[PDB]
């Protein structure tokens, strides 16, 4: 009844009025490529590190089911596609969403979305949580409070399956066109701390941070239990 | 992301862009009670007997998973809820449907809808096939038709899901209900057709009564 025009990503949608992790259901259950599991809201949502995700009613969470048929090297930017959509479809709404490398999207620095990718050979599950309508957390933010006004959470939902399949179907065929668009759309130039600190300078062919340190040296970030802090 | 508000039916929502059948999924799969499967298209949609169910995009074509803790002698009135939620779903539209016994939705005596109820062990699966806006076969008709403009699809099925469950709750505490709602929504008191008589009423098991020009009752399963 949704009438969804995708061609891989949106194939077939399950939804939950409540559900403990769309992640855990997705990673544990056997789906088909293309499935995303979605629910109103979540009892154990999470991070990594099993970090706890607030997941109220009002957001949109959700998960994908992918079977990526790219080289082992490539998988890594997963992430990046999922970090991309969102700040496509914030777009779409007017909201200036900004990548924090290499899974967070803020909003003047305040974070509105969080993706985490969680892979087991021939599956990736490609999780994202965006704050639509909902009350959140400390140091984040939602479209409702960006922009003054509530937001069809269906409207968000369909617009970022449109994006996330345009982008998963580019990636397929030329998996290095992800780190252009995060490149255009990620927050650089400015000074971070990883611990070490240096300016963020940008990322490179294979998607890691690259900060200048003050004594000039440079470093190159794997992200893997590696998180940044904006100073 | 679809906020149901509902208790049992639509706790869980698989959509299908494209599928067989929504039956054949829910009869085939595990799923718990409540679980609803829709579908934009069917490819292999089907009635009973051996008919085919036309299923293009643009219709309500899905399946209710249901675990009904009531008596055996209750659940050949499973199909009628399927029947008085469309009937009242229509309404909601403005639109006049009437019960063809024992499964069918009429408008004007033309087919809207029908319902098709399957028994997998002790899980029931109810489906239910609307036509909206897609094109239906000679003879039939849909919403976009009676209303003349495309109608919202997900408000369809947002409308028949919480009439759905209200009515199955309602069934699982009082079963016999259902029976006086098909009475007031359905076709009666006209003939109809192997023989042919009156069309009285339904009694209490959901039978059809018909009473034949020599005066003999017959009882139709
Ligand atoms: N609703 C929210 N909005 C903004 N920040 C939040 C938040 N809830 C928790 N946080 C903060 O974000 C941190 C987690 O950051 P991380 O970088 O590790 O992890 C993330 O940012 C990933 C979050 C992925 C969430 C989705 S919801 C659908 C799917 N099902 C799941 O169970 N998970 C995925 C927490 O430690 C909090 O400080
Ligand atoms: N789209 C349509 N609209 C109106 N009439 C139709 C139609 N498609 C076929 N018909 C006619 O209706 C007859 C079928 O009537 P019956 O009384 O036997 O059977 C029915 O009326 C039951 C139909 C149940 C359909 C749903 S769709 C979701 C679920 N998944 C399935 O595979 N089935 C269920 C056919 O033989 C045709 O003549």
């Amino acid at each position: 009844m949704l009438g969804l025009k995708t061609s891989i990503i949106g194939r077939r949608v399950i939804y939950f009025q409540e559900i403990t992790s769309t992640n855990e259901f997705a990673k544990t259950s056997y789906l088909e490529e293309g499935t995303v599991i979605v629910a109103d809201k979540q009892t154990m949502g999470h991070g990594a590190l099993n970090r706890k995700w607030e997941s109220p009613e009002g957001g949109l969470w959700l998960s994908i089911v992918l079977s990526p048929k790219v080289p082992q090297k490539d998988l890594p930017k997963i992430v990046f596609l999922g970090a991309v959509g969102v700040v496509e479809t914030l777009k779409e709404f007017s909201i200036d969403g900004r990548i924090k490398w290499p899974n967070d999207v803020l909003v003047n620095y305040k974070k509105i979305a969080g993706v985490l990718v969680e892979g087991k050979g021939d599956k990736i599950v490609l999780g994202i949580g965006l704050n639509v309508n909902n009350k959140v957390p400390n140091g984040a933010t939602s479209m409702k409070l960006e922009l003054g006004s509530e937001v069809p959470l269906l409207s968000v939902f369909r617009s970022l399956i449109t994006n996330l399949d345009r982008l998963y179907l580019n990636f397929l065929k030329n998996p290095m066109d992800i780190l252009n668009l995060v490149r255009d759309n990620m927050i650089l130039g400015v000074r971070v701390k990883i611990s070490f600190e240096g300016i963020a300078e940008d990322i490179d062919d294979f998607g890691r941070l690259i900060i200048r340190l003050d004594s000039g040296e440079v470093k190159k970030v794997i992200y893997g239990d590696v998180s940044l802090r904006f100073l």
